């Protein structure tokens, strides 16, 4: 039973998960504003944002969980090998 509020509700998991939203709003609008969303994945100077138009929601399902999973990879392969971190480098 909720007492007056919704404690006995998912709120924790609604939180939670726009926790983790925003979160991943926010670091996409970091890596937007810090590198327009593209680092220089490629040759540059042409390609646009590859996210959510770019790669991720352009065509079908799947480049989302395409870029899900490579995104991540990619994101820790760079980390791994490059500090990708401004405040100290590229």
């Amino acid at each position: 039973g909720s007492m007056s509020i919704m404690d006995h509700s998912p709120t924790t998991g609604v939180v939670t998960v726009i926790v983790i939203l925003i979160a991943i709003a926010a670091l996409g609008a970091l890596i937007l504003g810090c590198w327009c969303y593209l680092r220089l994945q490629r040759i540059s100077q042409s390609e646009d944002e590859e996210s959510i138009v770019g790669d991720g929601e352009t065509k079908e399902p799947f480049l989302l969980v395409q870029y899900s999973a490579k995104g991540p990879c990619v994101e820790r392969k760079a980390k791994l090998m490059t500090p990708n971190g401004p405040e100290v480098h590229g």
